[PDB]
């Protein structure tokens, strides 16, 4: 599914990301735009053999099992395929574990490089929430 900006903002708010670990909703919408272009089916193969999956490009080296990332963990205890669903539940619940682990949203390189310290409020302008 390719979400609209306000559509994803509303779903992320429903699934409890607004101010989760102190990150306003706009941080999560900005991260999803630059990670996945709001496409739940986005995948990126890394040169290390891991793959990034879904709306928040969650990586198979640590967080999900894809059966093809040798030596990897599965800390969200999910198949990576669950992170590509139209239903953002699995992505959001894993994203909550990632952002809670110590480096906060810096775990998302696109958030660090493109969203962090910017006017992230802009991403929820015009949305019903
Ligand atoms: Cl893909
Ligand atoms: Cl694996
Ligand atoms: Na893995
Ligand atoms: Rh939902």
């Amino acid at each position: 599914k390719v979400f609209g900006r306000c559509e994803l903002a509303a779903a992320m708010k429903r699934h409890g990301l607004d101010n989760y670990r102190g990150y306003s909703l706009g941080n999560w919408v900005c991260a999803a735009k630059f990670e996945s272009n709001f496409n739940t089916q986005a995948t990126n193969r890394n040169t290390d053999g891991s793959t990034d999956y879904g709306i928040l490009q969650i990586n198979s080296r640590w967080w999900c099992n894809d059966g093809r990332t040798p030596g990897s963990r599965n800390l969200c205890n999910i198949p990576c395929s669950a992170l590509l669903s139209s239903d953002i539940t699995a992505s959001v619940n894993c994203a909550k574990k990632i952002v809670s682990d110590g480096n906060g949203m810096n775990a998302w390189v696109a958030w660090r490089n493109r969203c962090k310290g910017t006017d992230v409020q802009a991403w929820i302008r015009g949305c019903r929430l």
